[PDB]
């Protein structure tokens, strides 16, 4: 489950960096989001165009949504401070990409397990 670890560990990362730069934008430190800006958008990116592995577990499942949850909800207050757009910082794909992409690939995951067919809620 070496890719699942990886998996994980790229949910943690835009997880952690949401966290991160929403104390440090409350705090006044901007700069410290426009640093971080490319590293990011660089992360979110390189986590939603990466393929979901095998060895996923109930425990993974909800890991991984919940750290899903985490960034969407901490980045959102980001989103609504900085301009209540859906999409801040630089761009993804010039448009609102993370709303479309990390909600519906919520709903995939909470449906089947990841994949563009199953969407599902409890």
């Amino acid at each position: 489950m070496t890719s699942t670890v990886e998996f994980i560990n790229r949910w943690q990362r835009i997880a952690l960096l949401s966290q991160s730069l929403l104390e440090l934008a409350q705090r006044g430190e901007w700069d410290l989001l426009l640093q971080q800006e490319v590293s990011y958008l660089q992360s979110i990116e390189t986590v939603m165009e990466k393929q979901t592995p095998p060895g996923i577990t109930r425990s993974i499942q909800d890991m991984v949504a919940g750290y899903i949850k985490q960034t969407l909800d901490n980045e959102q207050l980001l989103k609504g401070l900085l301009q209540q757009r859906l999409d801040e910082l630089s761009s993804l794909i010039g448009q609102s990409t993370r709303q479309k992409s990390l909600n519906n690939a919520y709903g995939r995951l909470s449906g089947m397990l990841l994949v563009p067919d199953a969407p599902g809620a409890s």
